[PDB]
């Protein structure tokens, strides 16, 4: 692809061919706490998901993917800043090249060592990814912040799949997986209008940025980083990183669900 992380391809030249970029709604942002602002109408989050939806992992060459089957709503997202209902899509992580920072959202100015994504498109309004991926309200991601700390159990099923799919364009089914084991136990939560955090960069998405962070451990971490960015029998390079600086807000609020 024309795009990656690295200091040819990445976030500070995705402008030259994804204009986008340089947008009024992009993402991550950092959220300021001092300045978000409740708004009342706003409902609890509610995750529906069926562990049987679970598909299938995919090495993208950037990042790696947890697909869910796609052909109807038995896994949906709903509530919060939602009148519709929103299907599950897929999972994954960010990740930086330090403990330092690896999330893509800050809270405060805060770093946080990894991100989960977990996304999901309006399928009440429209009738395919395809469609709903570059509408304003085609998109709703879920983003959980990870401190690094102890390891994180929750993780593992994730981990161990990692082997089959080393190399670029690898995959191997992925079932009987409920996702929602890997939110925080509170569903609290700050959103705003946004975009994907890498290119096609769409401002399509709904955030929810989840208040509560879960733990990563630093080895755990590692094992993101040693997926390979590369195809089989090429020399091997690993994916040391894929989080999107912070863009600036341009005047959107982050409203908060408390
Ligand atoms: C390859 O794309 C992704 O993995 C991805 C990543 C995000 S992210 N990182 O913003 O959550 C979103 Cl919202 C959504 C998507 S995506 O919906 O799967 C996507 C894919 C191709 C084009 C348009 C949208
Ligand atoms: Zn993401």
């Amino acid at each position: 692809p024309d795009w990656g992380y690295d200091d040819k391809n990445g976030p500070e030249q995705w402008s030259k061919l994804y204009p986008i970029a340089n947008g009024n709604n992009q993402s991550p942002v950092d959220i300021k706490t001092s300045e978000t602002k409740h708004d009342t109408s706003l409902k609890p989050i509610s995750v529906s998901y069926n562990p049987a939806t679970a598909k299938e992992i995919i090495n993208v060459g950037h990042s790696f993917h947890v697909n869910f089957e796609d052909n109807d709503n038995r896994s949906v997202l709903k509530g919060g800043p939602f009148s519709d209902s929103y299907r599950l899509f897929q999972f994954h992580f960010h990740w930086g090249s330090t403990n330092e920072h690896g999330s893509e959202h800050t809270v405060d100015g805060v770093k946080y060592s990894a991100e989960l994504h977990v996304a999901h498109w309006n399928s009440a309004k429209y009738s395919s990814l395809a469609e709903a991926a570059s509408k304003a309200d085609g998109l709703a991601v879920i983003g959980v912040l990870m401190k690094v700390g102890e390891a994180n159990p929750k993780l593992q099923k994730v981990l161990d799949a990692l082997q089959a799919i080393k190399t670029k364009g690898k995959r191997a089914p992925f079932t009987n997986f409920d996702p929602s084991t890997l939110l925080p136990s509170s569903l609290d939560f700050w959103t705003y209008p946004g975009s994907l955090t890498h290119p096609p960069l769409y401002e399509s998405v709904t955030w929810i940025i989840c208040k509560e962070s879960i733990s990563v451990s630093s080895e755990q971490l590692a094992q993101f980083r040693s997926l390979l960015s590369n195809v089989e029998g090429d020399n091997a390079v690993p994916m040391q990183h894929n989080n999107r600086p912070t863009q600036p807000l341009k005047g959107r609020t982050v409203r908060a669900s408390f």
